[PDB]
């Protein structure tokens, strides 16, 4: 119950909301039906409109108008947004010069540059070029300020999980929202875009950027606007947030549009009924500016123009039905759409069972578009598991596609062409990023990156300590002139031990055997110094990862590779090796097939063994460096020692072999050498951080020696190909995958056929950030080169996604 017979007199979108059963008039009372009887009147004027006309000009103020033309309108804060311009002859600020703005310039009182957001839904990153003719305030945004060409979304690419992560820095996974739509199992609630539950705050995890201010003494507009207070309005009001005593006004604002996400739905991301919505949107930026104008706040405040997610064409008949695939159809609940998420429909179902559903979805028509996933199984780089708001059983939807249960569904629920929410990666669901204001670069381009890294922007902008969120705080001080943060690398927590000989061959009973009692003193002396590190700084070419967690571990030098063995996980952390563009695949030698070798550097104890392998009918092994890129017959023996075997399903043996024989060949032909480093990945309780040794769910039968959940690769060379990856002078280029160690590829539809149709598309879906490795792992990369540290956090961040331009 509201008692709306109070009054919102005087207090029209008061910033702080009040008490119930006390009626309201801040921002959101409309969507809580809780305004005050008098909220209509009083603070949604409209009469006359939005504009000043020449015959308003010094009108007698009557306080019924929307916006005024009076004298006395600059003073009080309410000036329609072109006052200036029609009454007292300025320009709008879209017809000025750009003129770069290398300081503030503020009005007296202003204790920083203020931070106005303004966001838009469903705003695809490629409009900023196809719309551009139409859109002249955001293009003098884009083209002064700074700009990406793109922004990565978050996944799902649905408008609450993006806005959200914007405003924490951190993954829908943590935040809390991982859909529009959810069932929490332990509330036993249901979070829907219509109605009330979507209020409630334990829906809504971290600690977002209006909070973050709060708590350290920086006041801050209201991010949410009840959807039915217009535009126009919505800016009439932070204008005049922008007019109240210093001690009241706050520093950071967010305006929203709901377009052009809601005629992108009807009509197509390209549909010509969007032009309009665009110069809507575009006029409102004017309106914006104009109005900053008027306030001498142009040259002051700092403009961020962003979007939460792009839209994909998708009508009603590319839907698959689950109905075609699942006998059982009426026993599951499924989120449904531009991504699915399934459960049981009742918990006291004892015939439910995940794995039934899972193979019944696996790759049962030619042309199948959606692939089924356990959470866990998911692409690393969505970061889409550790939440029990997410369902155990997800399915990836192929883009311009639906998922639906059953036919009846999308008729009695087709007039609809756009959609979004499909991974994260996929071109038509990226958007924009245009930074403007004395705290951003001037006519500056930035390379893509992702939307959790803004929230530490934002901070920076506000002079605020940053909760604790997902971005790399650093990797944009580019995007920056002044307020750039200076972090200093991670401690190594761990420091290696230098094993040299210190075990006999006989003192190991591994059950190994290897065709390798084959033979200097020219020779010997060659051998002791690889095995001391005389060709570290070959292939070890950006400095020893550091480990930052405690452990005990052994740095291992050979002719061709370097590794940091863990004596915990008996096996290596990290193979650091380094490929030139001229060295040649060899085969492994019908003697060598079996081949493993002691390492008589390392203990028994501290070792693999052999009989392990043979016992365990499902487990077979690899090899972290590779025998098939060995320097010289003699150094592939080195391949085959213990400490450079890892634990390896038959069927993942297919996809790193390929890797291992083909594709690190053709980087290092494409890109003019590689240096790879290569490792394990235990992330049994997929929270995209390393495991600790407790957490391991399975080991080598009859063994200690723990499976990984996935392996990683980091392959990085010189962005300027014409230097070799070994004697690169300048920035480097990376990508990197993280690849999970299943014991079947039926991922892979296609996986029947030769490893060339289909093992590279598989190490594309699983692309991964050096960032994602790196909480992975507990380990730090790239410490030791000759670039700054921002530029490294730069490219700890980049994700290869090779999607077209
Ligand atoms: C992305 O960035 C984020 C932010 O930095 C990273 O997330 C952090 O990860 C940390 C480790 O996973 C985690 O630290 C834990 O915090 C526990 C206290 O948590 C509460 O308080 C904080 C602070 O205000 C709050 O933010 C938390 O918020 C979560 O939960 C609420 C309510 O459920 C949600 O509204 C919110 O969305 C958020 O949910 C997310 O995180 C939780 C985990 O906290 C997940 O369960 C959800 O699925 C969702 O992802 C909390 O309200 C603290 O109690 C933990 O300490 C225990 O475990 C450690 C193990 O190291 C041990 O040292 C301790 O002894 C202790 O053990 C005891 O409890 C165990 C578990 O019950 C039990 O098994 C033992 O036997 C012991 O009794 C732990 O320190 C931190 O909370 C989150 N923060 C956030 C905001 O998500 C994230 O890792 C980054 N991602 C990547 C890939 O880098
Ligand atoms: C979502 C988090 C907050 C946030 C931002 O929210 C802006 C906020 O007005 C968006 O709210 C929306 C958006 C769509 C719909 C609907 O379609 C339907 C319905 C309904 O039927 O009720 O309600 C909606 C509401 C709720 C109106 C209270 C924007 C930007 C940011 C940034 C930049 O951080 C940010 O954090
Ligand atoms: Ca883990
Ligand atoms: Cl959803
Ligand atoms: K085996
Ligand atoms: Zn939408």
């Amino acid at each position: 119950w509201t008692a709306t017979s109070g009054s919102c007199k005087g207090r029209c979108f008061e910033l702080q909301e009040v008490g119930p059963p006390d009626c309201r008039c801040d921002n959101l009372c409309k969507s809580y039906s809780s305004c005050c009887h008098d909220f209509d009147e009083l603070c949604l004027k409209t009469a006359r409109g939005w504009e000043c006309t020449k015959d308003r000009c010094g009108e007698v103020r009557n306080e019924e108008n929307a916006c005024h033309c009076s004298e006395d309108c600059l003073s009080r804060g309410d000036c329609c947004t072109n006052y200036q311009v029609v009454c007292k002859g300025e320009s709008h600020w879209v017809d000025d010069d750009c003129e770069e703005i290398k300081v503030p310039e503020c009005p007296a009182g202003f204790v920083r540059p203020p931070l106005i957001i303004f966001s838009v839904d469903g705003f695809r990153a490629s409009y900023m070029k196809k719309g551009s003719k139409v859109m002249p305030n955001i293009e003098k945004l884009r083209s002064c300020g700074t700009h990406a060409p793109y922004m990565r979304p978050v996944y799902p690419t649905k408008t609450f999980p993006n806005l959200y992560t914007l405003a924490t820095g951190l993954y829908p996974e943590s935040h809390g929202i991982v859909g529009n739509s959810m069932y929490d199992p332990v509330f036993d609630a249901s979070f829907h875009l219509r109605g009330r539950e979507k209020f409630n705050h334990r829906w809504w995890g971290g600690q977002p950027l209006w909070i973050t201010a709060t708590k350290q003494g920086v006041r801050a507009g209201t991010f949410f606007w009840s959807v039915s207070i217009p535009h126009e309005r919505r800016i009439l009001t932070i204008l005049q947030w922008l007019s109240l005593p210093d001690n009241e006004r706050p520093s950071v604002y967010a305006f929203y549009s709901e377009q052009p996400d809601f005629s992108g739905h009807k009509y197509g991301p390209f549909g010509p009924e969007m032009t309009n919505p665009l110069r809507e949107i575009d006029k409102t930026v004017g309106q914006l500016m104009d109005g900053l104008k008027q306030l001498r706040l142009h040259r002051c405040v700092n403009v961020i123009f962003v979007g939460d997610h792009g839209m994909e064409d998708v009508t009603c008949d590319r839907t698959e039905f689950l109905s075609n695939y699942l006998t059982n159809v009426d026993d599951i609940t499924l989120v449904p759409g531009t991504l699915g998420r399934i459960r049981a429909k009742s918990i006291n179902n004892s015939k439910y069972d995940p794995k039934t559903i899972i193979a019944a979805l696996t790759c049962k028509k030619p042309d199948q578009h959606f692939k089924p996933y356990m959470k866990q199984h998911l692409p690393k780089r969505l970061h889409y598991a550790n939440n029990r708001r997410i369902e155990d059983i997800h399915l990836l939807v192929d883009r311009r596609w639906h998922v639906a249960r059953k036919p009846l569904d999308v008729y009695k629920k087709c007039f609809f062409q756009g959609d979004h929410g499909f991974d994260n990666k996929v071109n038509s669901m990226q958007t924009v990023f245009v930074g403007y204001g004395p705290t951003f670069k001037y006519r500056t381009k930035v390379p893509p990156f992702e939307n959790i890294e803004l929230y530490n922007v934002m901070c920076d902008l506000l002079g605020l300590k940053p909760a604790p969120n997902n971005g790399t705080h650093g990797s944009l001080n580019h995007l920056l002139r002044t307020n750039t943060f200076r972090p200093t690398m991670p401690d190594e927590v761990s420091r290696p031990n230098y094993p040299g000989i210190m075990y006999l061959q006989s003192e190991f009973d591994l059950g190994c055997t290897c065709d390798d009692k084959v033979e200097n003193k020219l020779e010997e002396l060659n051998k002791r110094l690889h095995t001391k590190g005389s060709t570290k700084e070959r292939h070890l070419l950006y400095g020893r990862p550091a480990v930052l967690y405690r452990t005990s571990y052994d740095i291992l030098y050979h002719t061709d590779f370097e590794s940091g063995y863990s004596e915990i996980f008996l096996m290596p952390l990290w193979t650091s090796y380094t490929i030139s563009k001229q060295a040649e695949v060899s085969s492994i030698p019908e003697h060598l097939t079996n081949c493993v070798r002691p390492d008589v550097r390392v203990s028994p104890g501290f070792s693999q063994n052999c009989l392990a392998y043979k016992n365990d009918k499902q487990m077979s092994y690899g090899f972290l460096f590779p025998p098939y890129l060995s320097s010289s017959p003699e150094a592939k023996y080195d391949a085959f020692l213990v400490t450079n075997m890892v634990p390896m399903y038959p069927a993942f043996k297919r996809v790193w072999a390929y890797f291992q024989r083909v594709l690190v060949k053709k980087y290092a032909s494409e890109r003019n050498g590689v240096n790879v480093i290569s490792g394990p990945i235990f992330d049994y309780n997929y929270d995209g951080l390393r495991d600790t040794e407790d957490e391991i769910k399975q080991y080598v039968e009859g063994s200690s020696i723990p499976v990984p959940t996935h392996y990683y690769s980091i392959i990085t060379s010189c962005l300027d190909f014409t230097q070799p990856a070994d004697k690169c002078d300048g920035p480097l280029s990376v990508s990197s995958f993280i690849l999970p160690h299943r014991p079947d590829n039926d991922e892979s539809c296609n996986s029947s056929e030769d490893e060339s149709k289909w093992v590279e598309e598989l190490m594309k879906m699983h692309t991964a950030r050096v960032r994602d490795i790196e909480h992975l792992t507990g380990l730090d990369f790239y410490r030791k080169t000759s670039r700054s540290y921002s530029e490294i956090l730069t490219l700890k961040t980049y994700l290869h996604t090779y999607e077209s331009e």
